[PDB]
């Protein structure tokens, strides 16, 4: 009996402003589990109108902020609408520098926390994922948030008789 | 000809105390490759009695300590009993902050080394994996050790004639 | 309908010298997608002679250097010849400490940027991947560059009638 599953990494362009990290700009592309779209601060109604199988957005006001955080930290609350027809789980998140116009941005160390919640493949449920990252100081900067997605719909092949 | 394999990320709750990192508490849950159980400092006999397909524990006294380490470093020796019936390999380890009771813990930068050993799916062999991490200072703290597991039992599908 | 893909992590032994990171020594082994070989500064002709399905090398003079980098940064330009017959994409890169002869090396924090380019499974095309990492200071050191590879040849199984 053998097992296999699906994994997918997505680069989310972000901006850090003091305590808040947000998605900058808007991205729309296709992938094995369908069309993906991302854009900051969308409503639980707008997300539903977006023409895509997976829409990632955020809570404009990520109010939620862990106790013990300092000026070097920053938060974000991801909003996910999954209509891919596959259960999704985030297995990893990393904030990395970016290179734009031959210029390095987000040239800083980083570590990140993120809640583990199954991202149900429903059509009316918006799943929220809290993300809290630590950086070198409190300066603003642009960077990329790499989100590793894994599917829970595991393939199991057996050799029966 | 196409190939596919299985990957799985597990969050191990840990505690850092000077030079030693240990698993705090005990976790037991089910996953595609079976029931998983984890608990600090178990004997090579106790692990064998544990009712689970994959038991992760540690060497209470992780004696082994790389030369060149300072007060900011910490070690751990993972003990793994794999009865999942699948060859396993750790492809990644990261120490991240945790959020407990709305409180951030392990709010520190981190980098980790870990040995690459195939984790044989035997029933009497306990595989050991050395882990050495670097942190900002020598202060104690709680955090999460994210271990990425990959299977070596790769699925290969060909279209023969 | 379920989906599954293939992922593979490779440890590349590296050396950091000021602004340049290079592969130290030479590695040759077999893996699900074929034999892999790696060695620093190979020509676009030598790589082609190497007896392997996947050859990773570098641009001896990684000239390309992002603006905004300091003494703590370092660059590398990976050269990849993919003859595995599978489209490859790098989903992750991390620089970690190494342990040699019971000695920790590269005991430093780190963050890395890397371009996202599909690595076509052609036979005459050498794909280049820019990598820029940030470290604690400008000191030289040895370490390991963990490159996570994912395949684009996704397996899709449906239950038709």
């Amino acid at each position: 009996s053998v097992v296999a599953n699906y994994d997918q990494m997505m680069r989310v362009p972000i901006q850090r402003r003091a305590k808040v990290m947000s998605i900058r700009g808007e991205r729309s592309y296709n992938t094995p589990l369908g069309k993906v779209a991302m854009k900051n601060g969308l409503s639980d109604k707008d997300m539903k109108d977006v023409s895509a199988d997976l829409v990632i957005s955020t809570v404009t006001a990520p109010r939620t902020d862990p106790a013990g955080t300092g000026a070097e930290n920053s938060n974000m609350t991801l909003k996910i609408l999954n209509n891919t027809g596959v259960d999704l789980l985030i297995n990893d998140i990393t904030v990395r520098p970016t290179v734009i116009a031959g210029n390095i941005k987000g040239n800083t160390m980083s570590n990140t926390y993120f809640s583990s919640k199954d991202i149900k493949s429903s059509s009316s449920k918006i799943t929220l994922i809290d993300v809290c990252s630590k950086f070198e100081d409190g300066a603003a900067f642009e960077a990329t948030m790499n989100i590793g997605f894994t599917s829970k719909n595991v393939i199991d092949i057996k050799d029966e008789i």
